Formats: C-alpha cells, sequence, structure tokens
C-alpha cells in the first residue's frame, strides 16, 4: 500500500501548508510585537520572538512545509537577518495565487509572471537607494541602535551604540575597491559583576585573568612576546623535574621574550611576565606571532585592577577588544547576543554601501514600479505581475495591524502621500500612528537584506507551485 | 487457490495499467513542465522532472505495467533520449485501440495495422531529415544549448555550449565511412570554489593536485613519463627499506623517464618530477605508455596554480580534459549531469549525420503520410491506420497544453499551416504560444532518438494486446 495525489488538489494540499507555517510567524512580526511560548517534550519553558529560533522548536507533519522552512533557515546563514520577513513575503505570494487559478490560469504563467517580475524589483531597489561611507558615522550610529533597541539594553546607554561602531570603524579592511571585515577580527570578554556603562572597548587585546605572579615586572614595553603549547633515582628524577623549570628561562634567554604565555614553581626566578594558564590563536593574530624558538611584538602590556591583563599596540592594528561586565548574569548573556548582531549589522552596511529605509518605504516603491511595468507585457502574464504587486503592498498592512492601527487607511494614506513628487522616505511610524519621514527619524537597513528577502520569497513560492503530484513507497 | 481471468476482461485490465503508468508522467513532459515529489520509507524527499528517474521509485503493482516500464528502461540505456516519449506514445496507441475494440475489431486486426503503419513512418523520418557535420559547427552549437538549457547552467553561460562543441570537435575518429566517438575519450575534473565561467577546456589532461614536491623541475618538454602500480638486523631491515627509495631512481634513470606517476621521503634525489598519488588508465591512454621497465609521452608537462598539474601535447591526441570549478557543490553536481547529457547528445548527432526540428514539426509531417496512404491498404486495417496517425498528433496536445496554451485550435492551426506547400519546420514555440519557425528558432534534435520512440512504443502495445489470458500458481 502507498499513496498517490495528483493535480489541484495536490496543489490546494501544499498551499495549505505554505498559508500555516506563516500563520505560526504572522504576528511576531517585530517591533513592537507579540511573542510565542515553546515548551519541550521535559516541560522546559521558553519565551521567544527570534523566527530563527521559532523554526528550529516548532516542529512539521507535512513534507512541503518542511522545505519552505529549510529555504527560510539557510537565509539565515548566508546574510543573518531576514528570517520572517521571506517566510510572510512568501505567505502572501501562495495567498494570492490562490485567487488566479481560481480564474483558471495554469501555474506556468503564474510562475512566469512571477520570475519577471523579481528582475524588475531587484533593479529599482538599486535604483532608490543611497550611498554610506564610514566617515559618515551618524549613519552608523543609526544603524547600530536601529539594530540594538527595543531590550532592556538600549540607547538609553547609548554608549554602546558609540561602543559597537567605534569598533568596527578601527577593522577596515580594503579589498575589492571597498571595504571588507569578519568577526573574527573583533572579540568580546564577559563577566559578572559591573555596569552596562562599565563596559568598555580598547583599541587593544584583554584577558580578565585575576592573577599574575606577584614578583614580575606588571608593566613591560615595546616588547617580545611568546605564545606557547609548550629511593636515588627517585630525586635524581625529581630534581631532574626541577631543573625543566629553569629550561623555560633557558629558552625565553635563548630569544629574548619578555611576555610568555602557556597553555597549561618557579616564577621568582623569571622575575628576577609568566600567564599562568583558541585564545592564543587571538594573541597570534593580534601580536603577529606563531604558537624549537616565531615570536610577537606588541607596543604595551599590563596588568591592573576584579583584576586584569591587557595587552595594548599589538603588531597587527587591525585587532579590537571589548570587555562586557554586568551585575547580572542574565543581563550579559542576552546583551552579548544583541550587541554581537548589531555589530553584524554594521558589517553588512560596509561590506556594501548602499542603505534604504525601514518602515515600509520601500515596499510602495517598488508597488509603484511594478503597477508602471505591468501593461507593457499585456498578456495573462499581466495578472501575475500586479498579483505580485498587491502581496508586497500586503506586508505592510502586518506591520500596522501589528502596532493597534487600522491598517486599510493607513495604507491609503502613505499610497497618496507617495503620488506626490519626491518624498519617497515616509512610511509607518510605530510609536506613533501617523506616517512620518524615516530617513530624519533615523531607521535604516541594509541593501543587501532586502534583496534576500524578495529572492528567498520567490525561490520558495516557485517551488510549491510547480509541484504537481506526491508519490510515497 | 489460483484466480484465472480470461478474454475481453483481462484485455481491459491490461489497457487500465498502461493508461495509469503514462498518467504518472504525461504533466512532466517538458519543457516548462511540471515536477513530481517522491518520498521514500525512510523519509528522504525528492523533486524530479527526469523520467528515467521516476520510472526506478514509483512502484507499481501491476505485472502488465512492469513490462511496459521494463522497456522504456531498457530504451534509454540504449540511446539516453526518449524515456517518456516512449511511455506518452504507448498511452495514446493504446487509448485509440479501446475505440476500435467498441466496434468489435479483432485484436490481431489492430496489431497488423499498427506494424504497417510503424514500416512507413521509420522511412517518412528518413525522408524528410536533413543533414549535419562537424564543419557545420552553428548547427551542433544550437543542438548543444539546445540538450543543455533550462537549468541555471545554461546558454546565459554559452561558454559551456562552445566548451562542448569544442570537446567533441576534437575526438573525432572515423569509422564506416563516418565519424565515430565515445564518452570514454573525454574527462571531467570537479572541484568546489570556482566559477562556472572558470571553467574551461583545455585540449589536454589535467589532474588538480594541491601539491607535487618542492625541489622537483615544474616544467618538462619533450619527455617521457612512467605511469605505475608501482636491533642489529633491524637497523639493518630500515636501510634496506630505505635504499629501497634511490631504487625507484635506479629504474627510471634504467629507462630514462622524466615524470614518474605512482599509485600509493627522497624526493631531494629525484629532483637532484614525481607524482605522490582508473586514472593511470586514462592517463596511458593520453600518453601512449601502460601501467620490468612501455613508457608514454607528451609534448609538455606543468605544475601552476587553488594549485594544479597539466599534461600537453600527450601522444594520443584525440584525448581531451574538461575542468568545472563552482563555488557551491550543488551547482557542480548538478551542471556535470547537464554538461555530459549535453555532449552525450552531441555524440548522437556525431554518430549518424542527420538532424530534425523538435517543437511537434516532425508528428504532423508523418500524420500526413499516413493518412495519404492508409487508402491503399483499403480493409479493416485502413481504420487502424487512421487510429495511429491520430494518436501521433494526439502527443503534440500534451505539449501545447502543458505551456498554457488552449490545445485544439493550436492544433488546428499548425495542421492547416502544413497544408500549404514548404513550411515543413513549422511547429509550436513555448516561450510565445503562437507557431513559429523551429529551424530559424534552431531547436533540433537527432533522428536516432525519434526513431527509438516510435519502435519502442509500437513495440510496448503490441505486447499488451495480443495477451490474452492471465494464469497464476
Ligand atoms: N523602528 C522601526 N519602525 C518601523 N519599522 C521598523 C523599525 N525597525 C524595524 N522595522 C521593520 O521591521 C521589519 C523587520 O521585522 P523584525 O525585526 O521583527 O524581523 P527580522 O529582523 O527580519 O527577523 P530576524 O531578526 O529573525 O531575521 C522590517 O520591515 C523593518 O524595516
Ligand atoms: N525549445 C523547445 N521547444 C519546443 N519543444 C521542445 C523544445 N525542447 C524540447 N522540445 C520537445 O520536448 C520533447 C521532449 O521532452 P522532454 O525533454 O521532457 O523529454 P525527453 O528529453 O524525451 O526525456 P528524457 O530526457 O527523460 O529521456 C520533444 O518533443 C522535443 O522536441
Ligand atoms: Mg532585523
Ligand atoms: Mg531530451
Amino acid at each position: 500500500g502507498s499513496s498517490r495525489t495528483y493535480g489541484k488538489e495536490a496543489l490546494r494540499a501544499n498551499i495549505a501548508a505554505v498559508k500555516a507555517i506563516e500563520e505560526a510567524l504572522k504576528s511576531t512580526y517585530g517591533p513592537r510585537g507579540m511573542d510565542k511560548m515553546l515548551v519541550d517534550s521535559l516541560g522546559d519553558i521558553t519565551i521567544t520572538n527570534d523566527g530563527a529560533t521559532i523554526l528550529d522548536k516548532m516542529d512539521l507533519q507535512h513534507p512541503t512545509g518542511k522545505l519552505l522552512v529549510q529555504i527560510a533557515k539557510g537565509q539565515d546563514e548566508e546574510t543573518a537577518d531576514g528570517t520572517k520577513t521571506a517566510v510572510i513575503l512568501a505567505g502572501e505570494l501562495a495567498k494570492k495565487a490562490e485567487d488566479l487559478l481560481y480564474k483558471e490560469i495554469h501555474p506556468t504563467i503564474i510562475v512566469s509572471g512571477y520570475k519577471k517580475a523579481e528582475e524588475i524589483a531587484l533593479k529599482t531597489i538599486q535604483e532608490i537607494a543611497q550611498p554610506v561611507t564610514i566617515n559618515d558615522t551618524d549613519v552608523l550610529r543609526k544603524v547600530a541602535l536601529t539594530s540594538l533597541g527595543s531590550k532592556a539594553v538600549a540607547g538609553a546607554r547609548e554608549y554602546l551604540a558609540d561602543l559597537v561602531v567605534k569598533a568596527v570603524a578601527q577593522v577596515a579592511e580594503l579589498r575589492g575597491d571597498k571595504w571588507y571585515v569578519d568577526l573574527d577580527n573583533v572579540q568580546i570578554v564577559k563577566k559578572h559583576g559591573g555596569s552596562v556603562n562599565d563596559t568598555q572597548l580598547v583599541y587593544g587585546i584583554v584577558v580578565d585573568k585575576e592573577v599574575v605572579h606577584p614578583g614580575m615586572p606588571k608593566r613591560i614595553e615595546n616588547a617580545k612576546i611568546a605564545l606557547l603549547d609548550a629511593p636515588t633515582q627517585m630525586h635524581k628524577f625529581l630534581e631532574e623535574e626541577e631543573n625543566i623549570l629553569k629550561e623555560k628561562v633557558d629558552k625565553i634567554a635563548a630569544t629574548g621574550a619578555n611576555v610568555v604565555i602557556c597553555q597549561k614553581v618557579a616564577q621568582h626566578y623569571l622575575a628576577k611576565l609568566a600567564v599562568r594558564r583558541s585564545d592564543l590563536e587571538k594573541l597570534a593574530r593580534a601580536t603577529g606571532g606563531r604558537v624549537e624558538l616565531d615570536l610577537g611584538y606588541a607596543a604595551l602590556v599590563e596588568e591592573r585592577k576584579d583584576k586584569m591583563v591587557f595587552v595594548e599596540g599589538a603588531k597587527n592594528p587591525k585587532s579590537v577588544s571589548i570587555l562586557i561586565r554586568g551585575g547580572l548574569e542574565r543581563v550579559v548573556d542576552e546583551t552579548e547576543r544583541a550587541l554581537r548582531d548589531a555589530l553584524g549589522t554594521v558589517a553588512d552596511v560596509i561590506r556594501d554601501g548602499r542603505a534604504v529605509a525601514g518602515g515600509g518605504a520601500v515596499e510602495i516603491e517598488i508597488a509603484k514600479r511594478l503597477r508602471k511595468y505591468a501593461p507593457q507585457v499585456g498578456g495573462k502574464e499581466q495578472l501575475a505581475i500586479e498579483a505580485y504587486a498587491n502581496a508586497i503592498e500586503g506586508l505592510i498592512m502586518i506591520l500596522a495591524e501589528n502596532a493597534g492601527l487600522d491598517p486599510i487607511d493607513k495604507l491609503m494614506q502613505l499610497r497618496s502621500l507617495h503620488e506626490n513628487e519626491t518624498n519617497k522616505w515616509y512610511g509607518l511610524n510605530l510609536f506613533t500612528g501617523n506616517p512620518e519621514d524615516m530617513w530624519k527619524l533615523g531607521v535604516i537597513e541594509p541593501a543587501l537584506v532586502k534583496m534576500n528577502a524578495v529572492k528567498a520569497a520567490t525561490e520558495a513560492v516557485t517551488l510549491v507551485l510547480r509541484i504537481d503530484d506526491i508519490v510515497a513507497a
């Protein structure tokens, strides 16, 4: 025994799976949006509004949904943002395809329409965007703040916004006639007992070591660094192992190193600087050293009051550390998850120097270009392009409907404001119900994240259409 | 206990099996055609439109269908194309035989009709086709492109089309007063990190070796090649095994070889070229060597920046390698499955120098010859030949019906266009709904694949008729 299902009934059964997976996410479309409660088989309780999190702990019985979710998860590791937008948009394009199938259009006309709209949308995003550079640091601060905000740690402590902006403004490499960065170049340190304004940047590389040995010179300058993975006969062996302590000095003097860090007593003779205990790799990347004596170099090393050790002016100038100290664990452990995602959004601007307004300002310029382009295509395909435009505007209703407003009128006001000339940045504010200019409010996101949202939605829906039949064996 | 079933009811039960197996395939008749989803017993999901793939993972309860599928699978290994056409045509000839049995004609009249139509069809294909040669490289490019297209790798990167055309235009042997080729003569290499336009031909034989030993002369010219499957007493054995390293030099000097490849250190003394590690068979076929020292010969050997090793101008000039490097695995692994099937279609033209238009242009010349021939046969057999012609035209409805068009009118327009003189290449375009000239659009397939489609369909249906009774024990 096995089941075969084919034709319109298999296509309806696939669309009813996509409109279920989108229904699970619709309400959490941020900001100012609801959370979901997830309970596991053990009885743990979790509260979340992070879509990449929900899609790993919800569980899905239907195989076509299992393909849609896999595309939306694959979407999160390539770019890091737009996990929910690429599911909502893929929900709307299917819901509006259902209106075209009742007019008896064949699916290969619809799919040819969508893949003919997406290529004029991606051109329009590159046309309406505006360029930005590292020197435009106000715009970098506005992007950081927008990605950072809506948690307890926020731009009420705007020191966090300058902290991240300065930290990646330091690490700028130049490649492809453009700037380049990666998160491997900038490191955190996390500890408890502190304050969120006590967190600081350094322009140096730092470890929260509570001890280094007391006789040693706690300031070292214009210096060389080494990073290391390095009865009667019983008394002779015991001495031979105590002489192996002096063999550390013997081989440091063989190379002239000043501070010497080893993975895992005779420290009075060394004092006549040792660090007791993947971080040696970070020190090597800062110092230019290597983990037989190969040395690295730095302008200053210090230990200072909890208690800490600092390296400053290491040979590679494009490396930075930041330290978070907070009074409770719950603050620190989510502040990392906010702060490095903010920095990893600034990096999505800096890797490609365009920026576009949030708030639904992009969708309504796209929904104008399509409705001016559709009369040129003329055939049955014209109904598929106009059915695409109605599905992109249908996104910002899910943004207005979510902040308590009346959705239809607060769509019509925006569309009428865009029929006037210029005005291209008007969109929804969400902390007051009226439309406002999104650039002067400073609400911005990088173009690469919108392009990935549009492309992963069209790729996901044109794989749910264009399945005729289901066989199992 | 056992079952016996005989007469009209056994014949109806066989035809209802053939019209089920054809019903599973009808919609995927390409291009621009739907896919099917196949789920296995483990829970893996697969999406496909390749008929030779569907028929191995669908599973079939009925024994007559199990014979039809076995003929259609056997069809794919002899010629490589026409797995679906030979099932659809075998579906139509049975569906139209059912209309003749209700007029009470006996089955041995029908089968005598079909086997009397197929012999005038095979003559007509040899009459209406047009010849082609290697020098007609535009037609080779058009055939390559038609077989290559409708994937992400396509003639948007037309470098792939010239890549394959040049690659088999080099390997041409002459036999039977005709050209001859096989796929054993041309080899690929596949690696990750690349681009689809970074893929290149060579007119040489190549391995993506990331290393060869650093002292050795990395350029060798007008050269000879060897291809090889080749306490106190403990110190004497250890030395005897180290002298066996120098015995490689000792036996290379005994034959004067310049580069020496062995299946599975003293390389400084060899340097005073060694390759560290079925490919020795390919090198032997290029070099004219053999895997006791038999040597092969080549004009140049080089190692160059990833990193690679090249052999150029080997003794046999009718051997070629191509290299695919792509930025992701998913691209490379299906690009092989497209690119070698494109090349293995050019080989189906070159092995037999006729070509015929696609798009349903052949079917409507055959459906004219039959309806002019049928009045000569005169008896009850006349109804079986005209019932054959209606079943070949009934194929291009499944091509028009599939691209969203209205099927009947877009048949009648083609038939009326063929009642005019010449025009013999008019057929369906599928990227716009009107008929167009298929030769100027460049849509071509080799005659040997159509002949195998006609012959394997008539052979499959005349075995489903002409079964009277089913016995089991
Ligand atoms: N201050 C704001 N005012 C208006 N719209 C905003 C504001 N901040 C963000 N948005 C909009 O919120 C949407 C993104 O919603 P949300 O942040 O919940 O999902 P996401 O970040 O894409 O998801 P994920 O982080 O899981 O990938 C975009 O349309 C964006 O422009
Ligand atoms: N560009 C085209 N326009 C019109 N018809 C085309 C075009 N390309 C191919 N065809 C037609 O498509 C049919 C073959 O369909 P399809 O390629 O799906 O099956 P197949 O190649 O025979 O199957 P398989 O590859 O599994 O053996 C032939 O009638 C051919 O002439
Ligand atoms: Mg976001
Ligand atoms: Mg084919």
